[PDB]
C-alpha cells in the first residue's frame, strides 16, 4: 500500500503500543508500523527467556542489534572508546533485553514538571499496560493488560543467598521495590516473562500481533529503514521514505520506496534512531545541517542532545561447583543446553529457561556517614538533586546467577555476577548524522563519566555489592584477573578461589595448586562459622576502583534524552502533546522525549510513555481506545 | 509495614493454617508470618515429592533442616548423643517430610481432657482440610479442604508383597486405616500428594501463597528468625523482635528489627522453636530465666518440659535384583535420575517420583499371648494405658521400596526398610534455652528410652517386621550389618544376600562367593514353593535385639508436648483455648501444645490444631472462616471423584 | 466371512487398556462407600445352610505362607446372595 | 591391635569397616570409627543419602589431618573378649 493514515517509524516498545492501541480503537483507521530490523513473531530465540544473553554478541552471525562506537576516545575512560549497542527487530529491546521488571519513583515523572506526566497523571495508564502475575502487598500493579509480569518458573538458590546477604548488611527486605516508593530496598526480582506459558512479555506479540490476528487495518512493513520524513509546505508531515535494511542493490544505489499519511507521523525509532531521523529530514541544529546540505524545515538544535544512560559495573564472583549458574550453558555444554531446552518444550511453567536468572537485587541509597565518603561533586549534585527527593535510589544492584561476561576470558567452574547500574548519572552524551545518507554511522559521545560526580556512587556501589558477596554461602572468591588493580599487599586485594574449590574443577589435572607464578591469592575453604567484618579502604584502594569504573563501566541500554520535552527555550524539541516544535502532524514517542533520567531500567518507561503517546494521538483524532487490549497469541 | 493486626511466628504446617484463614477470612486484617527458614514458593527441591530423602543430610550444602544433638551422652543409649531434626523452611515439616498420610485414632484426641478437642468437637475440622482423593468405605475425610491426599502417581510392586506377608501372619487388610478407630489392621498408606499435579501438598502454597496471590493483606518474612515476644507492662503481647537466619553481619553482631500487633501474636514455631521463643521472651522456668539474665513474664516450669516423640527403628532387608526400588536413584545414578525426573515433567499423574515410596504399611497391636513376654514394666503401661483404650495401635510398621540409610555404609544391591516407630512412648525429655542470643545452641535432651517400657514393644515390632520380611516373595535376606548382634550359632541370627542374587549385582567380579572371613551367612536362594517358621528367639537373643534399639533408635521428626495444654497447676502452658498463662494476646498454636501422644504421623495433628487455632482465634476477633480457602496455586479447579 | 482392520480394548483418546476393573469397579469405589475390594484372598468354598442357602464364602491367602503351613480361612457373610465369577477353571472347583 | 595402629598411621587412612571389625561396646574408646563425611560425599556426590544419620550405624571418622598426633587404642578385658569372639567368627585357612 502507498498511502495510510498513521504511519509509525519504529517497531520498539513505545511504537508497538503506538500502532497496536491505534489500530484497535478505530477498525477504518489505517495505521503502518516501519521497522529496521526483522520480525519477531514466534521466533524461539526471541520467544524463549532464557537465551537473551546472545543478543549483545560481536560474532559477525547475531543481527539483532546495532553497535554504536564513540567517534573518539574518551579521556574519562582512560583513552577507550565506548559501544553502545541498541536493538534491530521488531518489539525492539522488548525482543532482546534482561527482561527485569522495574519500575520508575513517582518523582521521576513529577520531575518532568509536564502537565499530564505527573505520576498521578500516568498511574492510570501504567496499570492499563501490565499483567502483573506474582504476589504484593499493595494496589500500584495492573491485572488486565497485554504485558505480563511474573518471577518466571524456577528462581534459583542464589536469590535468597543475596538477600539474606543483603539484609545482613542493612538493606531491608521489601515485597515489592517497584511500587514508585520504594529507593532503599531488596525484592526478588520479577521478569517480563508470562507465569503460565513461559513465554517473554515482547511489546510486539502483545500489542501488534495481537492485533493483526483479528483485524486488517495495521499494516507490517519490516526489514525497512526510515530515512527521512516528507514535509509540507507549511512543515506539516506527509509521508515517510525508507530504504532496505541491508544496503545490497546493484551499484551500492540508493532505493527510496515513499508511504504517505494522511493523519500523523509517529517516531518510534528509539533514542540513537529518532534523532538521526529527525536530522537527516531537516530537523536539528541548523548549522550541522547547513554543512550536511539539509534544507532546514525546523531549527532545534537539543535534537541528538542531553543522551543520558545508565552506567554499568559488573563485579564478578566465584562460587561453589554444587552451587546452580548458567555457565554451562553459557558455554554451550551440549547436553546442558539440551536439557534445559527440552525442559521448556515439555512444561515452561516451571522451566530453568522460563527466566533471565536475574532473579534478586536492590534500589540503594546512602546514609550521612556514607556520603561523608564520597566526594565534594557527588555531595553538590546530593543537594542540588536527591536530597529533598527521598524517593530516588542513587545505585541499582543485582545479582546473576552466572557469569555476564565472555567466558573465552573466564576461568573455569562457576560464577554470579553483580549487576550495578548508576540510576541518575550528571554525565552527558550527544549523537549526530554525518551525512544525507541513512546507511552511515552518524558522531557518537556516550559521554560517560565526563562528569566527575558519577564515581563516588559507583565506587561506593562496588564496596557494598563485594560486602554481600563476601557474606554468601556460595561465595568462594573474587575473580582478581576482572576485579580493580589494588596493591597486592592492600588488606582490600582479591582473594580468588580456594584449593578445596580448585581441585574439585579438574580432579585428574596435574597443574591446580601449583603456585609458581604467583597469580593469585587462594581464599581459605568455605567455613559456615567465619566471622565476617568489612573490607577496609585507603586513599590508594580508592583511586584503583575509580580506574577499574573508568575502565569498565558500561551502558546499561537505558537510554533516553535525545528529542527531549520541554519548552523550546530550554532546548527542548516536543510539546507536552510530544508534537516536534515547528512541524504540524509530527511525533516523537520514544524514550528519546525525557527530559530527566529514571530510577529504572527503562521498559516500563517506554511502554508507558507509548501509552500516554497513544492517548495524545487518540483524543487529537477523537478515537476512543479499548480495554482489554486484542488477546495476545498463546496467552490463556 | 512496621505495624500489623496478627503476627504468627513461625510458618510450620500449623503457622500456614492460622495467618493463611485469618487474612482470607477478612481482608482488612493486616497480618503477618514471619519464618526462621527459606521461602518454599516454587522450588522444585520442595514441590517434587520423590527427592524427599536429601531433606536430613549433614552434609555441609542442605540448609532445610536444623540439628539439634543432646548435650550430654545418654546412658539409656549406651553413650551415643542423639541427633533430633526439625524443619528450617517455609511450610516447616510439610516441605520436607516423608509425605505419609496418616491420622490419629478418635481416643487420643479425647485424651486431652480439654473441652473444645474432643473427637466429635475436631471432626468437622478433620474434614475441612482434607482434600481425599482416594477411594474408601466410610464417611470420615474431607473433599473441598486445600490439602490434597492420594496413592500418587504409582505404588510400587512390593506394597502388595507387603500386605500379602501382612495378611500370611494374622493382620487383616482394611481399605481404610486412618478411619479414628483402627488400631489393628494393615492398608495401602497414602501420601500428602496430589493425584492429578503430582506435587507435594505442603501447607504453605495451600493455606498462605493462594491468599497471597488474591489479596494484600497476609506479610511474608523469610529468613527471619524470631528472637523474642515484646511485652506491655501488663503482659500483653505488642509485637515481636527477629534476627536474620545468618549471624553474618559486621562482627556476628546483633540487629533486631521489630515489628507490632494490635490483636494477636501466635507462637507457631514448633516443639523446639517455640519454647525457646517463650523462653527468651520472659516465659519459662524462673530458675533458669533469673540465670540467663531475663526479666520475668510469666513463670512457667513446664515451657520446654515433657518433649514427647515417636521412636523410629530401621530393618533394613535386601530384596531380588528385579525389584523395583528407590536404591540406585538415591545413590545418584545419572542416566536412573535423569529418566525419573523426565518422567515426573512429562506425566505427573502416572510418575514413580509422585510418590514417596511408602507404599504399604500397618498399625498393630499385640495379643494376650504376646503381652506375656513383653515383661512386667511394659504391663503396667498397659493395664494403665491401652487396656481399655482399644482404638490404639502400640507400634507402627511400613515397608520403604529402598534402603533409608546413608548408601555410603550399605553394600551394592536393592533393599527395602521395615520403618517402625513405637506409637505413645513412656519416656520423656525437655529442652531448655542456654542464653538470650538466638544463635545459640539450647540445651537438649531427647529423653529416648529413660522409661524401661518402651523396649519391650520396640522389640516386639522388630521380630514381627521380620516375619514379615521373611514371607515377601522380593525377600533375599537380612542385612547382617544393620541388624542385631545376635550369637553367630544362634537360630536367630541372621541369614544375608543368596549366592545367586549375590552374582547377578557383580556378573564380572572377582570377589563374589570367596567364603573367606565369614563375614555373612548365606541365604539358600529363593525358592516359591519354601515353607517358613517363626524365629524362636531365646533372652539371649532379646537382649540383643534391645542392645540394637539402644544403638539404633531414633526419632520420628513428631516432635510435641513442650508448652502442654493442661491446667497450669499441673504445668500447663497454656489454657483451653491455646493462650499462654499470665500473658494477654499471646498464643502457642502448634504440636508445643499437645499433652499427650498421637499414634499418627502428625502432618495431620498439626494442620488440625492450625484449624483449631484459626477457629478459637477468628470468634475472638469476631470473623467468620471462609469455606472453601482460596484456590491452590497449579491444582486443578476442584464430593468424590476419579 | 471376511477381513477388516481389527479394533482393540483401547481407549482412543487416552491409550490405555479398557479393563473391566477399572471400567465398572475402581469407578464406582471412587464415587461412593459400598463396593468393598478383598484382593490377593482365593476363596475356598462357600459355606452353605441347612437348607442349601448360600450363607458366605470362605477365603485364604494367595500365599501359602502361614507357621506350619495352617490354613487360615476368613469368613464374609452374605445377607441375599453369592455370585461365582472366578472363571471357567475356578467357578467349577 | 598391631596391624591397626599401622592402618591408623597411614595417610591413606579413612576409617574402619565398622561391619568386619570386632564387636566393641559403642562407648568403649576402642570402638571403629567408620568413613569420613568428606570422603563418603566423593563416593556419591549426587546421591540424596549422603550424610543421614539417621539409624546411628556408624561413628564416622574425623576428616583427615596431615599434622595429627595418634596414640594408641587402649584396650581393656572387655575388648580383648570382642577380638577373641572376632577371631572365632573370622579366622581362617
Ligand atoms: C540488551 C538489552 C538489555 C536491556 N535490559 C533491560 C532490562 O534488564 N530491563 C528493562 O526493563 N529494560 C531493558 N532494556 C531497555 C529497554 O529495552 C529499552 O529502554 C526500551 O526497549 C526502549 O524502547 P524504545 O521504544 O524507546 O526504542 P527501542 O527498544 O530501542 O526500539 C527501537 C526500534 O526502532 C528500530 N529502528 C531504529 N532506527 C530505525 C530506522 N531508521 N527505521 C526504522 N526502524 C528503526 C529498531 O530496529 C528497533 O526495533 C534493555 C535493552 C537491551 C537492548
Ligand atoms: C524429615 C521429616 C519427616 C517427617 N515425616 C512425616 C510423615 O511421614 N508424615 C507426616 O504426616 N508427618 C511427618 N513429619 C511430621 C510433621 O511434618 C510435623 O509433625 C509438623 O511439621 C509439625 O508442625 P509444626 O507447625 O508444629 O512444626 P514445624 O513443621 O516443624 O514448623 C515449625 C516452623 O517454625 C520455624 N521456626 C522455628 N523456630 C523459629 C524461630 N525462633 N524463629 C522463626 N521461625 C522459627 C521453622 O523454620 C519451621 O518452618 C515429619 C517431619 C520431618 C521434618
Ligand atoms: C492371555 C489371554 C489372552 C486372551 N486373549 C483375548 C483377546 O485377544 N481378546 C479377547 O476378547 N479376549 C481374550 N481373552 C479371553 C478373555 O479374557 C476371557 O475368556 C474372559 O476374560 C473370561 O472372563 P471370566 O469372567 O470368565 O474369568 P477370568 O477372565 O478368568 O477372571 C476370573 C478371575 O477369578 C479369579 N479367581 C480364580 N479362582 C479364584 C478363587 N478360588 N478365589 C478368588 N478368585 C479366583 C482369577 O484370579 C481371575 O482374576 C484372553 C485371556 C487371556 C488370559
Amino acid at each position: 500500500p502507498e498511502e495510510v493514515d498513521v504511519i509509525v517509524c519504529g517497531g520498539g516498545p513505545a511504537g508497538c503500543v503506538v500502532a497496536g492501541r491505534l489500530a484497535y480503537a478505530d477498525p477504518t483507521l489505517k495505521v503502518m508500523l516501519i521497522e529496521g530490523g526483522a520480525n519477531n513473531r514466534d521466533d524461539p530465540w526471541v520467544y524463549r527467556p532464557g537465551i537473551y544473553v546472545r543478543n549483545m554478541q560481536r560474532n559477525g552471525i547475531n543481527d539483532k542489534a546495532t553497535f554504536y562506537t564513540d567517534t573518539m576516545a574518551s579521556s574519562y575512560l582512560r583513552g577507550r572508546r565506548s559501544i553502545v549497542p541498541c536493538a534491530n527487530i521488531l518489539g525492539g529491546g522488548s525482543s532482546i533485553n534482561f527482561q527485569m521488571y522495574t519500575r520508575a519513583s513517582a518523582s521521576d515523572w513529577d520531575d518532568f514538571k509536564t502537565e499530564g506526566w505527573t505520576c498521578k497523571d500516568l498511574l492510570p495508564l501504567m496499570k492499563r499496560l501490565e499483567n502483573y502475575q506474582k504476589p504484593c502487598n499493595n494496589d500500584t500493579h495492573g491485572y488486565d493488560g497485554p504485558i505480563a509480569i511474573s518471577n518466571g518458573g524456577q528462581i534459583m538458590p542464589v536469590a535468597q543467598d543475596f538477600l539474606r546477604a543483603a539484609h545482613a548488611i542493612g538493606v531491608p527486605y521489601s515485597d515489592d521495590i517497584q511500587d514508585l516508593t520504594t529507593a532503599h530496598g531488596a525484592e526478588i526480582w520479577a521478569k517480563y516473562i508470562n507465569r503460565h506459558t513461559g513465554r517473554r512479555s515482547d511489546a510486539a506479540t502483545a500489542y501488534v500481533h495481537s492485533v493483526m490476528d483479528v483485524q486488517d487495518n495495521l499494516f507490517l512493513r519490516c526489514n525497512a529503514r526510515v530515512s527521512r520524513v516528507l514535509f509540507d509546505d507549511n512543515n506539516k508531515a506527509v509521508g515517510v521514505a525508507y530504504v532496505p535494511s541491508r544496503n545490497r542493490t546493484h551499484g551500492g544505489k540508493l532505493h527510496e520506496t515513499i508511504v504517505k499519511a494522511r493523519k500523523m507521523v509517529v517516531l518510534s525509532s528509539g533514542t540513537l534512531g529518532t534523532p538521526q531521523i529527525l536530522e537527516r529530514s531537516g530537523v536539528g541544529n541548523g548549522e550541522l545541517l547547513r554543512q550536511l546540505g539539509i534544507k532546514i524545515v525546523s531549527d532545534l538544535p537539543g535534537v541528538g542532545e542531553q543522551y543520558q544512560d545508565h552506567y554499568t559495573t559488573l563485579s564478578i564472583y566465584r562460587v561453589s561447583n554444587e552451587s546452580i549458574t548458567t555457565d554451562d550453558f553459557l558455554r554451550g555444554v551440549k547436553d546442558v543446553q539440551r536439557e534445559l531446552f527440552t525442559e521448556w518444550e515439555v512444561s515452561p511453567e516451571k522451566a530453568r529457561l522460563s527466566s533471565n536468572a536475574i532473579d534478586a537485587g536492590f534500589k540503594i541509597r546512602p546514609t550521612e556517614e556514607e556520603l561523608k565518603e564520597m566526594g565534594p561533586e557527588f555531595n553538590e549534585l546530593w543537594n542540588r538533586y536527591f536530597k529533598d527527593k527521598p524517593d530516588k535510589p542513587v545505585m541499582f544492584g543485582s545479582i546473576v546467577a552466572g557469569a555476564y561476561a565472555d567466558h573465552t576470558l573466564l576461568p573455569p567452574g562457576k560464577y554470579i555476577t553483580m549487576f550495578q547500574y548508576l540510576e541518575y548519572p550528571a554525565s552527558r552524551g550527544k549523537i549526530h548524522i554525518k551525512s544525507q545518507n541513512p546507511y552511515v554511522e552518524p558522531f557518537f559521545d556516550s559521554g560517560f563519566m565526563n562528569n566527575k560526580a558519577d564515581f563516588a556512587p559507583i565506587r561506593w556501589s562496588y564496596k557494598k555489592t563485594r560486602e554481600v558477596a563476601r557474606r554468601m554461602d556460595a561465595f568462594r572468591g573474587e575473580l582478581t584477573s576482572h576485579h580493580p588493580r589494588f596493591h597486592p599487599a592492600s588488606p582490600a586485594a582479591c582473594k580468588d578461589i580456594d584449593i578445596e574449590t580448585a581441585k574439585q574443577i579438574y580432579p585428574d589435572g596435574l597443574t591446580v595448586g601449583i603456585h609458581m607464578g604467583s597469580w593469585h591469592q587462594p581464599s581459605e575453604p568455605y567455613k559456615h562459622d567465619k566471622v565476617i567484618e568489612d573490607i577496609p579502604y585507603t586513599e590508594e584502594d580508592d583511586k584503583a576502583i575509580d580506574d577499574w569504573v573508568a575502565d569498565h563501566v558500561e551502558t546499561t541500554w537505558h537510554s533516553l534524552g535525545t528529542c527531549a520535552m520541554k519548552p523550546r527555550e530550554q532546548g527542548g524539541v516536543v510539546d507536552k502533546r510530544l508534537n516536534v516544535y515547528g512541524t504540524q502532524n509530527l511525533k516523537c514517542v520514544d524514550l528519546s522525549i525525557c527530559p530527566d533520567n529514571l530510577g529504572t531500567n527503562t521498559y516500563s518507561s517506554a511502554l508507558l510513555v507509548g501509552e500516554k503517546g497513544a492517548d495524545l494521538i487518540a483524543e487529537e483524532l477523537g478515537l476512543k481506545i479499548k480495554t482489554p487490549h486484542a488477546p495476545v497469541p498463546h496467552a490463556p
